[PDB]
């Protein structure tokens, strides 16, 4: 799984890490992936790039968008969005509802592991 | 600019030429682009895919990621935010309030344009 | 390294694959990067969701965001995007100049594999 994190300055680094934990942790309690393939990118932005409803505000985020190779069940992507919001709504300190996710999902024959598609390996 | 658009699944062929089309007005206009370096990537998510507040519901779109090369003033970015809000509210029938654009600058070093370096290209 | 990769559909299964092999090595070849870490996650977008200019086509395309840890130097980066355009102008009988790349460095306390920080584990 690749998790891209949307975020605003300012979080310090303890906070970061314990975040990276927790949302590895969600992952694959959610989804079952095993731990190592798990990446997550925290995407900071600076305040003048933030916008909800036409203005600048930190509160339009985080956004967490949530990329598999595809074949997961509608229950697994389910589990994934609760955990993943739980856990950054715990870790961060942000309103619940102030949480999006978004999966994306990869064909087998579109996702590339070592140079070899996803499909060539059996997945 | 290269901006990603994140909507849900059932909007109309021409609804989504539309908002092709006016963001790129809204981006020439915003930023002073000039239109044929304007890129819009729709991602259509289903139902399944799309979590607000740890819940699947498709009120967590819109989101657009707006892509640049570095450099473009607050106020710049500012008129950006406001105007792709209001162009794709208006285009999909969708809140305003409801609405997130995220900006992401990319150093004119790590962007490339047929493969050379926007800093090499003059950007 | 973790590249996503916006292209129109109908490219054939072996030229994805073919793809994904190349762009697998241009990556090793430019930043020193073992095969087996890089991901590449290509995302087919139908015509109907591409713009260039206001208008649909696939020339909006090819547009590739590379997703490093940050530590490449400008001249690696550089090399990075000169062998990933070539790479997918060859493979996908694009025009070098249709091609884009975005290379988004994440700060080693801002990215996250197996559930520990970039920095922990001595990126």
């Amino acid at each position: 799984p690749t998790l891209e994190v949307y975020l605003p300055q300012g979080h310090a680094v303890e906070r970061k890490a314990s975040l990276i934990q927790g949302l590895t942790q969600a992952t694959v309690d959610a989804i079952g992936a095993p731990a190592e393939s798990v990446r997550i990118l925290l995407s900071e932005l600076p305040a003048t790039n933030i916008g909800l409803g036409g203005t600048l505000t930190p509160s339009a985020l985080p956004v967490i968008i949530a990329i598999l190779i595809a074949g997961r069940t509608d229950a697994q992507k389910k589990a994934l969005i609760a955990q993943l919001s739980e856990t950054i709504a715990a870790v961060l300190d942000a309103p619940l509802q102030s949480t999006r996710v978004m999966i994306k999902d990869i064909p087998n024959t579109d996702f590339g592991i070592g140079g070899q598609t996803a499909r060539a390996l059996g997945r």
